[PDB]
């Protein structure tokens, strides 16, 4: 990188009910789009979880009269975005919260690791992407933690060999989605991750929700010693442990949520609740663009650095990030020499001044301008190999 990352996860399932297509991305604000998620088999095989979303869906300008074997779906739409935004890199993300059960097996043998790297890189180079993001939630012991390093080294080795043959001098990126909870990150080979990876996407959110005994801030920076029940976690303790454990500050990208977590039948922050209630798309989760809801007021914990809405009438509390929160988090990350901002996920953002991703772009100042790759001479898709020319 030659500047800060401003990266966003784009979900392939967002093309359905959320109706958020790659052309809806405000691409001018983004250095990296992390395309989520590929699924994984126990033998290391990386697979599409949705071939329609990935490469079959025909958009308005996609013709069934094209000759040969061609890519459509989000793959062609993202290649269009890359052409129009030469500073924007697209990463292939594998796993995620719901598809991490097969990682231990996938990383467990030389054969499975070689099959993971080959199948992942096959998608990357056929689809015209710039790298790979591993989202293993989460390595659970020392065997898994060390096998995770062996898997990353196999992917790095195969990426370099691929570039040597089919993109000489291009550096394909290798990243992970990393846990903010010490119970998980204490198990990782932090010094090894610091050496092998381009970036660690720190998932500095999901600190409180339905899994909590009490309500709490979802993504606060600091502990609040005068209301510690509101801050079961804090980002700052995680960031310091990652750097001191051997991850260089500039490789850490600070994850921020474009959604809020709701608690029902509660008095306030750091208190008892009964149930998380409804959501935008799933129980207890609200898209940022739906917040704050009518009848709720937003209050700031200036010690924990966290905003939340409360509706006295409905006894509903929602923890979420505001533009001011992004400005505070960007000042924080710059103060520690971190690599930039990451967002989960693109579809829920507001447009214009109130955009969290746009707020971050403006607060960061100087973004990574490293050029993406448009040359895929070994793609099995004739339109990708021809650069959609
Ligand atoms: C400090 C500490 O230790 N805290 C612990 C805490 O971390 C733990 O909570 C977990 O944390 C991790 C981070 O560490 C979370 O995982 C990351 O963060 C994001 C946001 O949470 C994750 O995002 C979720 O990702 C899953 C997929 O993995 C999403 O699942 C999708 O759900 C939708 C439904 O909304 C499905 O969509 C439908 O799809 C069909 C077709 O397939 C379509 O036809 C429909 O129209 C479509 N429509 C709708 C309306 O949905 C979709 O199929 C499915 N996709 C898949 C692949 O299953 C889910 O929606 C995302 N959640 C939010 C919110 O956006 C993300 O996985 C991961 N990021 C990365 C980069 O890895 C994790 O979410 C969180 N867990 C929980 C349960 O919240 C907790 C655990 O208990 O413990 C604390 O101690
Ligand atoms: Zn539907
Ligand atoms: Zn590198
Ligand atoms: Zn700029």
């Amino acid at each position: 990188a030659n500047g800060y990352a401003n990266s966003v996860y784009f979900t392939n399932w967002g093309i359905y009910d959320r109706n958020f297509q790659p052309a809806d991305l405000v691409a001018s604000d983004v250095t990296h789009v992390i395309y989520s998620f590929m699924n994984l088999q126990a033998d290391g095989t990386v697979i599409s979880g949705d071939t329609y979303a990935d490469y079959e869906k025909h958009y308005a300008d996609d013709s069934w009269n094209d000759v040969g074997t061609n890519a459509y779906g989000c793959v062609k739409q993202l290649f269009k975005v890359k052409k129009a935004n030469r500073g924007l890199k697209v990463l292939l993300s594998i796993g995620g919260w719901t598809w991490s059960t097969n990682f231990p097996s996938a990383a467990s043998t030389d054969a499975n690791r070689k099959n993971f790297a080959k199948t992942a890189i096959t998608f990357m180079k056929d689809w015209g992407f710039d790298g790979i993001d591993i989202a293993w939630a989460y390595p659970a012991d020392a065997t898994q933690a060390s096998n995770m390093i062996l898997l990353l080294k196999e992917v790095r080795s195969q990426l370099d060999a691929y570039a040597a043959q089919y993109a000489p001098g291009y550096h394909f990126l290798l990243t992970i989605a990393a846990p903010a909870g010490k119970d998980n990150y204490s198990k990782l080979r932090l010094a090894d991750l610091g050496q092998v990876l381009d970036y660690i996407n720190l998932m500095a959110y999901d600190y409180a929700g339905s899994f909590s005994p009490l309500t709490g801030h979802d993504a606060n920076l600091f502990n609040n010693p005068s209301n510690p029940n509101a801050t079961p976690f804090n980002t700052d303790s995680a960031v310091k442990d990652y750097i001191n454990g051997g991850v260089p500050a500039n490789k850490i990208v600070l994850g921020m949520p474009i959604y809020g977590r709701s608690f029902q039948n509660t008095a306030g922050i750091g208190q008892t609740y009964n149930g998380v209630g409804s959501g935008s798309w799933e129980a207890g989760i609200w898209d940022y663009k739906a917040l704050p809801k009518a009848g709720a007021t937003v209050q700031y914990d200036s010690v924990a650095k966290g905003y939340y809405s409360y509706n006295s009438a409905t006894k509903e509390l929602i923890s979420f990030d505001t533009p001011d929160m992004i400005n505070t988090k960007v000042a924080y990350l710059k103060s520690l020499g971190l690599g930039g901002s990451m967002f989960w996920e693109a579809s829920a953002d507001k447009k214009g001044a109130d955009s969290l991703i746009g707020t971050s772009h403006r607060a960061l100042g100087g973004l990574d301008t490293t050029q993406n790759l448009l040359s895929y001479p070994n793609s099995k898709y004739d339109n990708i190999k021809n650069g959609l020319n």
